[PDB]
């Protein structure tokens, strides 16, 4: 007995602010009873803070630091282009080879150059932003209603903007309660207020998804995957407050494997890792995870949850930042490339992550393990933030922030072509030709995609 | 019950053509009773053809083309340098974080930058060949009679230069028989002929290095791994024949577990990749194989011999090349990328000089595919790092050490993008790279001498 179908609701920037995970500031119905069905995972923690980041991985079933894929954005411009290596397969197209359907309506959001038709054969693309792919609307739900299908849907999450609908509560910013020592000021609790409006947006748009799946006699049959791609990005003067932002939502759901799923427990504490869902999605439909995929089946027996999960930050926009993230059933650790210098948090007592233990006696046997893994980690895999980005590279990131990156690369490169500072790098670098076993579609939007110069930043 | 101590008998350059293999043009004594009281492997398939392929790959336990080791000679200059991972662990490294004495004489040929005090704490290293650190001689044998050792000592096989040693047969040149349309010419044929002195000259020294363990002791706890980096490198017009260059002698002895050993055969056809050399030796001591290691152990009760063998060419001295081959049991399979890549196929029973190219044949287009699949697997395990251009100062490299020789598509366009400094020394044209925080670069005089590698007399 396996689903026929996969399906991952994908939501934007988002943290489990709803009822199932206890949360009764806003009603969130539909999220309760889909929970109370399915298994929750309550440690689930994926390998970035970030969208490209965090979507390179899953899509690729490695973390984004393996295959040069960690700093977001990347990638996009005409002249400077990531290619996975040849023969690789990512998620979709493992499931395009196994005789599936294959879709994601709305953005991949991924740091590399790729023909989308190889990854979802159900539907077009089109042009996203910032380089994006888009994958357009189309009635997924009637369409492959007899056509087995791994299908995504991306939901807006936390940055849904119109809150008109007359089912959106109005939630009182002076009723917000914020993390210890976070800035407390009209606009982080307007921040706040409006997040969990965004927990009733989100609920609202699960219940039409499943109401979808049952006008089609899908929702037996499919296992849905409900996760978003990161938490809110929160800063504590400069400091990322990774805990949150890396920890997401996780909800499986396989109606008619319920009890097969359910088995290890409706409620999931064990560590699991982002990269987890694309190989528990391979293993639900019958497909071999790939060896080279760091993701495990949850579900499977031998699977006792993850002694730790590792989750890195990379470039952010125009914010040249390196940091690498531990996370142990008691512990957040992390190591800062950009201040060599150290983080360590006992989140039992210390959840808002305000007392630094790295330099306390009491814990040096801890720090030492938690950095130990983390090397374990960079050698076993040569995660490519050890590497700075390339001169093209660089120039992608002016094209699209112009003046606003003041970043020593950028300065740096500004230096050295002092000539063209501003001209667009699609005058000043030549095409990136793609590769022998990947040549790139005629498609038009594929060189619209390419235009990422904003005259507006310069 | 496992073994003390861990040698690598190590020779460059060599074929087995020797009376363990049942070739008695020339007399093999001391390896033909090496061989009947130990482990013969007859096909152990190196990851490279050349020195410092093979070498790196064997030395870090992973293909030379994962971390950027896979061209033969780099990272040499003091302008151009590759770092291991931080965190990373050599199979040296493994050994001295479990307490052994570990040492490497002769040359190391590594294509990464280094500390050689954290590989080998036993002696000291000095400047070698082209970039290369070696390690100092030192009486080994006594010095380590009671200290558990990893030890390898480098001989130069195929490439030894002196054969007045009045136990050197004489070898007619005449009665040389030579692959299938290989070049048939006095050269060639004192190739051959030279080639078969030095299994005598390999047999003598392993006679000695034997002694040296009986007289401390050291013979019976000593699990010993008799190797080449590869075989003789054989082009027949532009095809290189891999069968024979990547296939090397391996003999494992431990005799106080001989019992052990053979137990899976005192003779091994299965298929075996040089990786699986450090792997073994890591497990024979008791030490953990890291993850990331390729190598398994070939006398675990698990191992039934590989399916394939993977093996890989690069850039070779100043000739930038990209070849990779996939050997099964009755096949060998080249993909070239720089001949859009051609394929070749050879069933090696009848064809065992690699003449008859099959990849063409509609006969064998199921063979042809399933020998691609598994080389684009291993491209997508691994992200091989061949499929990436080497940069302008690792081009500069090549230039210092070969200079006009280096005709490539990469060399030219190099002297036409800077054509002012073609002939500047790289060391003073390009800023010296810093090592990482992770590893500071010793103070030690020759780790400067080894990166002045400019040569004047190829311009
Ligand atoms: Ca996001
Ligand atoms: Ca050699
Ligand atoms: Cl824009
Ligand atoms: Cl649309
Ligand atoms: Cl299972
Ligand atoms: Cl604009
Ligand atoms: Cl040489
Ligand atoms: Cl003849
Ligand atoms: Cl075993």
């Amino acid at each position: 007995k396996k689903p026929t179908n996969i399906l991952w609701i994908y939501m934007e920037d988002q943290n489990p602010w709803n009822n199932a995970w206890g949360d009764y500031t806003v009603s969130t119905p539909n999220i309760k009873k889909f929970a109370d069905q399915g298994v929750r995972f309550t440690n689930a923690h994926q390998p970035a803070p970030v969208c490209s980041a965090t979507r390179s991985a899953l899509i690729t079933g490695q973390y984004q630091t393996t295959l040069g894929l960690q700093n977001h954005r990347s990638s996009r411009a005409s002249y400077n282009a990531t290619f996975l290596p040849e023969g690789y397969k990512t998620v979709p197209e493992l499931f395009v080879d196994a005789g599936y359907q294959t879709f994601n309506i709305g953005k991949d959001d991924y740091n590399f150059k790729y023909d989308r038709s190889k990854l979802y054969n159900a539907h077009e693309g089109k042009a996203g932003f910032q380089g994006a792919h888009d994958g357009t609307k189309f009635d997924w739900a009637n369409n492959l209603k007899n056509k087995p299908f791994f299908g995504q849907i991306q939901l807006k999450g936390g940055k849904h903007h119109n809150f008109n609908g007359k089912d959106v509560p109005q939630v009182d910013p002076d009723k917000m309660t914020l993390p210890a020592y976070y800035a407390d000021t009209p606009a982080t609790r307007a921040e706040w207020a409006k997040h969990y409006k965004t927990q009733v947006l989100s609920d609202i748009e699960l219940g039409q998804i499943l109401k979808e799946l049952d006008d089609n006699n899908i929702l037996e049959n499919t296992a849905i995957f409900w996760f978003s791609d990161h938490g809110m990005l929160l800063l504590r003067h400069k400091q990322e407050l990774y805990e949150d932002g890396v920890k997401v939502p996780l909800i499986i759901s396989w109606p008619a494997g319920k009890e097969l799923l359910k088995s290890k427990g409706a409620v999931r504490n064990d560590l699991i890792s982002g990269l987890d869902i694309p190989a528990t999605s391979l293993a639900l439909a019958g497909i071999d995870i790939p060896s080279y995929y760091d993701g495990k089946n949850v579900f499977s027996e031998e699977f006792s949850g993850r002694d730790y999960v590792i989750s890195a930050k990379d470039r952010m926009d125009y914010t040249f930042d390196r940091a690498r993230s531990v996370r142990t059933e008691k512990y957040r650790y992390i190591r800062q490339y950009h201040p060599p210098v150290e983080e360590l948090y006992d989140l039992q007592s210390d959840p808002d992550q305000i007392k630094n233990l790295a330099a306390l006696p009491k814990y040096k046997k801890e720090l030492l393990r938690h950095r130990q893994i983390l090397l374990d980690w960079i050698a076993k895999t040569d995660d490519k933030g050890a590497y700075p980005e390339s001169e093209r590279a660089v120039k992608e990131v002016l094209d699209i922030w112009g003046k606003n990156c003041v970043s020593t690369q950028c300065e740096s490169y500004r230096l050295h072509h002092p000539d063209s500072v501003n001209i667009p790098g699609d005058k000043v670098y030549s095409p990136i030709q793609w590769p022998a076993y990947m040549p790139k579609p005629k498609t038009p939007y594929y060189s619209e995609i390419e235009h990422i110069y904003r005259k507006k930043f310069q």
